[PDB]
């Protein structure tokens, strides 16, 4: 099964030309807590955002183009994506936008950060219907000396 996870402020914004504006470590922590060991897929811009491939993951990155790093592994199409992930449990969509919208519907879980922040952005997690998803675990934390803004970590399954 393959699930997808997010960071999303208000409105569902998810990105933007430049650097978000927060700093959410505890963000970082969950996301790395819960990709580690498992192959993960992105779009090509997420992949230069990121800038490195991510240790101890399988980096599948989907571009029209030509791979520019042998040390991931670069695929055209979707479905190329998912059979490049092999036979595994879980394979996790890490963005972005673009990606996101083609692998939702897929999907058959959803980890997600709700910020509490209001950022003007130009890209947006795709809109998801609550009744067709189950909550399953969530968590709420306060802003922090480490952790600029409130945040909470909920986990939906699809029904
Ligand atoms: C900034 C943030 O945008 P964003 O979050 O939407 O970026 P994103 O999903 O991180 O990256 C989008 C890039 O992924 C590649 N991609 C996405 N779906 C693909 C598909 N089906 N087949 C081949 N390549 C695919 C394309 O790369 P290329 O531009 O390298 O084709 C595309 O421009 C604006
Ligand atoms: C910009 N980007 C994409 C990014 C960032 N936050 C997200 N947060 C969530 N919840 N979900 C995503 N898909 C997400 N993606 C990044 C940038 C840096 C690292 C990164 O360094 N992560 C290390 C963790 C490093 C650290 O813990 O500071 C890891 O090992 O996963 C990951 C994703």
């Amino acid at each position: 099964m393959i699930s997808l996870i997010a960071a999303l402020a208000v409105d569902r914004v998810i990105g933007m030309e430049n650097a978000m504006p927060w700093n959410l470590p505890a963000d970082l922590a969950w996301f790395k807590r819960n990709t580690l060991d498992k192959p993960v897929i992105m779009g090509r811009h997420t992949w230069e955002s990121i800038g490195r491939p991510l240790p101890g993951r399988k980096n599948i990155i989907l571009s029209s183009q030509p791979g520019t790093d042998d040390r991931v592994t670069w695929v055209k199409s979707v479905d190329e994506a998912i059979a490049a992930c092999g036979d595994v449990p879980e394979i996790m969509v890490i963005g972005g936008g673009r990606v996101y919208e083609q692998f939702l519907p897929k999907a058959q879980k959803l980890y997600l950060t709700h910020i509490d922040a209001e950022v003007e952005g130009d890209t947006h997690f795709p809109d998801y219907e609550p009744d067709d998803w189950e909550s399953v675990f969530s968590e709420f934390h306060d802003a922090d000396a480490q952790n600029s803004h409130s945040y909470c970590f909920e986990i939906l399954e699809r029904r």
